[PDB]
């Protein structure tokens, strides 16, 4: 028990979810951004 972020399946796109202490760390796409991969970045638009 140390903080169940990456339970809740939060890495969007179909990502990878992994458990980094406390936090988590999403292994979405490289085409992809946000904290829980809810940006599709394919050309960077801003």
């Amino acid at each position: 028990s140390d903080g169940d972020q990456c339970a809740s399946s939060p890495c969007q796109n179909g990502g990878s979810c992994k458990d980094q202490l406390q936090s988590y760390i999403c292994f979405c796409l490289p085409a992809f951004e946000g904290r829980n991969c809810e940006t599709h970045k394919d050309d960077g638009s801003a």
